[PDB]
């Protein structure tokens, strides 16, 4: 019998964009493809209001929309604890608490784009103890991206090459390159953004005011 | 005060794309920027099926797909004139058509990706007189696309280069290469291809048993 | 053991660049990783003057060009012959001769990108009829590019389909596209296209005048 | 008249790539069209060994790398400097180093790619002061890359924002993603990289077997 997964994508989500919604689907039909596993559940948690020197929309804004975004999903949801909680927290955490839920057993894995593995280069950024806790613990799904190579970065890091088997690499056979900076950009100067990010979320920017 | 003007994409959509739809959005954006024009509306004008060698879904069903996308549009809409005609018509005459149905006066536009000023170049594909008519009595708004250069194909096109102030290139800042050969064949694998084309055109195709 | 294969390129290389040139060593690694083939020669060969409705510089241009590119190459030459016929040659036609001149025969495959083969599609401009002898008797050899489908091209025509097994897909976790279109632009326009393409290209281009605005 | 310009461009260059060198043609290109800037040279300055998390080859060999890379250029030139002190170093304090050394004195500025633009973004990877410094005192080049937005970076940056006459955005129409994690991978399963990094480069590397698994 297959193995019950839930997919966590932690991130800004500022807006949510059609590319980080296509990231769950090929996830979810990679997991699917090899046979050993059955996605149960996706779930978005947009990042604490305190997090980094980025100005981002207020997080009931980006909980908001996420909402909007996967109201047309059966099996996305978004998930506003993270981003209740009063300060910035680091990711293994934010697993910790999501994988203690679903004890009230499925397998929560962190799902994230390939730049993200590239910063767990990054000094300072991440914890090493913490980069092993992700990948010993839960698991990691990379979905592909241009100018990334998510084999190389598992490879060159001592912990990851030694976690394989919780590595799952999703490739993205479609060029989607899409930056969330740019919408922002692009609707701060009253421009088009539509067939980029979902109509429902298009429409609760306009409503409250976001990004102008 | 400015020049109306009407859009007019042909092609196969097969299935109509987000990237299809992406193109009549910037297109617009780009025409407003200028000044000088005021986009009044969109046609999506799917080919009729004896065109080519490739095999398509019932033009029909193109048809329907392309009038689900639009739905959520207010400025787009699928017209079914050139699927509906006996045989396939070149392109010219299905803008000399709708020029007049406009007369029962706006400026008429051919809407296109880079690719296709590419094509112009392919031996016995379109007849250089056309090309003329098309430039010259009606006007092209072009796309960006990856791995094109339309200010080369139009420098060292002696037909275009002479025509200039009508062609317009619109620069498609967003890296957004999703083909539809491919989501066909996701579709065929029983991949998804959700947030790369529209839902209720998703639902269609399941409901109509299509690309299977 | 490894049969032998020599890769054919047709194509305007106009000029040829470093995408052009990758394109060989892509199809070589690939064709070898599968453990039946051992690329032994490749082969540029650059289209006749006649050809197409887009100005080219001259062959005798093209086809230095391509060999001053390939000095550095130990197993890629240019071969002029298409280029010196009196007129364009269909494709099969430049893969029958160079089987012959290769007459226990190494197989000669025709090396392109994915783009030429969504061109297969094209009305009126491939005859079925040598698509279908070009994949069945000499081979095809596909590099990927951007925004294309190369599997479902196959899976679409059923004459790709019927001879799948001798259509190689060959991909490059790399971002390369780079068009010649662009390379002639900037040229005509005094812009650097160094590290775009050889070196010993723009030297030559320099020093011949070529593709001044 | 221009002001003279010195394009200092700081990484780990492990290996330098052909989309490195393009980073300079690029810049240099889009300076020039401004009308404003005469750009009179090119540094590469490779990364201390102490840099990061990630085990780079020797710095003695990068550095190795980009003189064989550059024997080719009349601009550019590897400076050892920054790689031979003791530590890693500020980028900031190598330009002021460097901008010392040039000490009617033309203007050094850091050239980079779009990326390290986002990377100003990363909490507690680089100090506001000293963003604030090179932009405003040195200056920056930023070559667009996929998936960046130079434009909104700058825009959402009240530094960048304030400064933004000394950043200077330039942009290629070409796709070249090419990276130098995919290059080391591949030299390390016995894969060609040839036309996507020097044939220099690659000759030093099998030679001294660098990036082997
Ligand atoms: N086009 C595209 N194709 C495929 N994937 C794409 C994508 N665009 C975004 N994505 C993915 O979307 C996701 C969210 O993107 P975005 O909204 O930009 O979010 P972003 O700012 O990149 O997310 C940063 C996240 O990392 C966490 N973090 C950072 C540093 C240290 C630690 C720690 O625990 O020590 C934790 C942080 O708390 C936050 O949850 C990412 O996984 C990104 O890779
Ligand atoms: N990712 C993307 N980014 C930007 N634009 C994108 C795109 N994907 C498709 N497009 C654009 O979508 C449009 C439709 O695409 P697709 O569905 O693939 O349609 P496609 O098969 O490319 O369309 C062929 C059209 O050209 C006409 N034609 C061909 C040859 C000769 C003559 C003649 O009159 O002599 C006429 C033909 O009747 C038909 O209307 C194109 O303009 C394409 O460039
Ligand atoms: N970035 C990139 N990545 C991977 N591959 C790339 C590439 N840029 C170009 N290429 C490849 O480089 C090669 C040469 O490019 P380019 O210089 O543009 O050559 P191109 O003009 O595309 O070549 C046309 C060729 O097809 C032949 N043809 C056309 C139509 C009908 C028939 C017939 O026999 O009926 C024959 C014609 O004789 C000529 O040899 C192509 O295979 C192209 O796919
Ligand atoms: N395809 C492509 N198109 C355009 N540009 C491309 C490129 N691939 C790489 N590049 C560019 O090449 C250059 C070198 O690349 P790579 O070899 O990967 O170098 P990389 O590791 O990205 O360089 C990091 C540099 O930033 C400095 N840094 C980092 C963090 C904090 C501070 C501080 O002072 O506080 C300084 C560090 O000392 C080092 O010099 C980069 O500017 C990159 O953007």
């Amino acid at each position: 019998s297959r193995i019950p997964v839930v997919l966590l994508a932690c991130g800004s989500f500022n807006p949510i964009t059609n590319m980080h919604l296509r990231m769950f689907e090929v996830a979810r039909d990679h997991l699917h493809q090899t046979g050993m596993y059955q996605v149960i559940q996706g779930i978005i948690s947009p990042v604490n209001d305190t997090y980094g020197k980025k100005d981002l929309a207020a997080s009931h804004h980006r909980v908001a929309m996420a909402r909007l975004a996967l109201q047309t999903s059966d099996w996305i949801r978004v998930d506003p604890w993270e981003s209740e909680q009063a300060q910035w927290m680091e990711t293994v955490k934010v697993l910790r608490h999501h994988h203690s839920k679903l004890l009230r057993v499925p397998e929560l894995k962190l799902l994230c784009g390939a730049d993200v593995l590239k910063t767990f280069q990054t000094p300072n950024l991440w914890k090493d103890a913490h980069i092993q806790e992700i990948v010993e613990k839960f698991g990691l799904v990379c979905v592909g991206r241009v100018s990334h190579d998510p084999k190389g970065y598992i490879a060159e890091s001592p912990i990851l090459r030694m976690h394989q088997h919780n590595i799952h690499l999703a490739k993205e056979p479609v060029q989607n390159e899409i930056s969330a900076t740019y919408i922002r950009r692009a609707l701060g100067q009253g421009q088009s953004v539509k067939y980029l990010i979902p109509d429902a979320v298009i429409t609760y920017i306009k409503d409250h005011g976001l990004y102008t």
